[PDB]
């Protein structure tokens, strides 16, 4: 019995290997609570205020479900830009000092990088970053690592393929950041050259002693990975280079043929939403883990709510 | 025992025995709502709403229903704007995502056919809250329940369906369920150009339901247990503004219409109304449309109860 | 047990009528004393670890036709802190069937079938009274478009009593757009129910307080003074109650705009001339009319004011639904 060492959940760098492992154990105890017939009272009497400045399905509803499955209540604000007094020019710091009067924990998806950290510094209650505009989405990174552990049974000694828009991809960057905390990890960067991973993550993995390789050949890489983590490449990333778009057409898709070359114990992940970059006929394969991944978000967010409000 | 329906999607799922049994559950839900004790029947269950179109009655009655039973609700309104359906996510993906967080899904989509796709996809129950311009089965249930409740029986009744019959999803759906009862008579009251389509006419004929068409709401209304009013949108007359003008003032529920009605008849309207029912009708005890909305709460309590914990 | 120093001689219900919360003139001294006493009991419930069940089994319906942060969330928090439930409707203009032309009376007679209390912020003055007259359940006015915001008036007076320790004998500066200031007019109205109150109207002449409120204060024997000099007035006030002046109010008179520039701002210079036991209030939201560096001063009471809104709204919910 003791206080959680984090006062807020804002950024990947707040987490070390031991913290990640301990949180993942709590997520397994939350999975047992969620499966139970009887209503948990762990967070009875606690109120969570949401502040969604951008749209969300998975993050907004998993946090609300997590709070209610633990017996807590929720005060929602979506389109804090239309329906909140943030539509009358109110600063973030004012919104936070107002809303903490009514609540015990704040969950915020802002439109501007740095918003979540300013919120945490201003508030005298815990803040969770639910996505920080072009910034960090740390509970996405936590549930992604948890899903790998849950599906593969290990984080040490794995090969992970990060596919799609790696240059501008916040989830692939954050997943690489956290995976670098385990041993004997290999990461494959699979992308068109035009959206390859930025030097900052490459140099970070090297300095962490994580082996990495760059490829434009998903079929080859997929055959020797434990995990294929898929993300969208937006057409607009090719700018006027429609020659380069044509060359990438059909080369970074998860389809039945790609599952054909993958190992029987490997998995397909996607933070979601997806468009055509994973074909609907892949969903029937037991190795398609993206819906299980979204459900693990419920257990990870239950664990963080429980830890921030009542401790270990 | 287990409810015989896995989902509530379309009126054709219902036989008259199932309707009568649901109405008995709705009366048990009315006693629960009236009690001063918080029900715990649905304690621990979570309902996710998905509203892709605006709603007052349907949205708030489902949420009230769940909470009056001690359940909780995860709401999504304008799933077009504030959901990740605002970034092109397919219905099947939304449903497989949302079912990870909830025990029952209530959905008002913008496209006919969405609710049955959601039911087929989900491993939890789905209730159709309005399938865009298609099935709105809980409206049809609360409509038939309101008639049973106000009139005291469904066999042997006389119902006027008034307004846009050609295009009227709600009046067509109410005709579909009333024809499961015996010795029913239906009056179709409308401008001739928006008369009831031939499919519903043949359906009533085959069902052994007597029907009559009329443009004379004063003569019909004197002979009916129920006047079920709906609005005729100007759009339905298209370029026929002459037929619009000829209908003006002729399909209104007002004090003069109530004056020719039997003392135990009722006015119903799915709502919202504009001027097709005058405000001064509201004070008449026969004005049943606010009681009808409240009956939605008891019907929706009954369906949530039945789908989640059974009879 | 009387906040006025004397012992409470009788235990039992009060003598007032309270079935809706619509307008300031409902709030006689007996009712203000009761609401403030219940608000102090709610501060203890809110502090406590155990979940209150005072309003278990009650359902609130909200109808917000205008944007809100403090009023919408404080009502919902208030209901849930007392173990009640909430059915929300924000954007009742876009996401409700009032997007399809429905009358307010039809909305109220619909929603009352699903709920035990309605909290409404409409866009038209007079909506809250029409909703109360229509409904057979309690209605609370959460802001009646350009009309009254009575729960703000309540929490403002309660905040003054809490921060200063009295209402009789205080000096209050009402600052900003007084001519069109819903909250300053309602605050002036409730303060006139107490003894030896002094009010300072601080503003540009162009947005000075209307004669109806001046005449009311004169009739009620409340001393008042007009000023365009916030630095002079702030030094002799218990309370500086700040509000925004919209540039739009100067019309074509940009000479008058220029002349008011930086004259009606609460900043560290103004705090400098203020008494140690004085306070800054603002109903919120603010923009530039209170500088961020004022927030660290312990006299900056506008976030404590907003919190007091929770305790007031908990008190009203209890008084309306379960009574004495």
């Amino acid at each position: 019995p003791h206080m959680f060492e984090l006062s807020d959940v804002i950024e990947g760098k707040q987490f070390d290997r031991e913290m990640l492992s301990a949180i993942f154990d709590v997520a397994r105890e939350m999975e047992k609570i969620e499966k139970s017939s009887s209503q948990s009272e762990i967070l009875k009497g606690y109120l969570m205020a949401t502040l969604f400045y951008e749209p969300s399905t998975r993050t907004r509803l998993s946090f609300e479900s997590a709070m209610k499955r633990l017996g807590g209540e929720v005060l929602t604000t979506e389109n804090a830009r239309e329906f909140s007094s943030a539509a009358k020019g109110e600063t973030l710091e004012d919104t936070i000092r107002t809303v903490e009067g009514y609540s015990d924990i704040i969950v915020m998806r802002h439109f501007e990088s740095g918003a979540a950290r300013k919120a945490a510094a201003t508030a005298n209650i815990p803040v969770i970053n639910a996505g920080d505009g072009p910034g960090e989405h740390p509970t996405q990174a936590l549930l992604d690592v948890y899903t790998i552990q849950s599906e593969i049974g290990k984080l040490d000694g794995i090969s992970v393929a990060l596919v799609g828009d790696l240059a501008n991809g916040r989830t692939v960057r954050s997943l690489a950041y956290l995976l670098a905390k385990f041993k004997d990890v290999k990461i494959y960067f699979v992308s068109p050259e035009i959206v390859k991973m930025k030097d900052d993550i490459k140099d970070y993995l090297t300095s962490s002693g994580v082996e990495w390789e760059e490829s434009s050949d998903l079929m080859e890489v997929a055959s020797k990975c434990d995990v294929v983590y898929q993300t969208r490449i937006q057409r607009e990333r090719f700018g006027e280079r429609l020659d380069l778009y044509e060359a990438a057409r059909g080369k970074f898709i998860v389809d039945k043929d790609l599952l054909g070359v993958m190992q029987k114990k490997a998995i397909i992940m996607h933070p979601l939403p997806r468009l055509d970059e994973i074909t609907a006929d892949v969903d029937a394969d037991p190795r398609a883990a993206y819906f299980r991944q979204a459900k693990n978000g419920l257990f990870i967010r239950m664990a963080l709510l429980k830890l921030l409000l009542v401790g270990w």
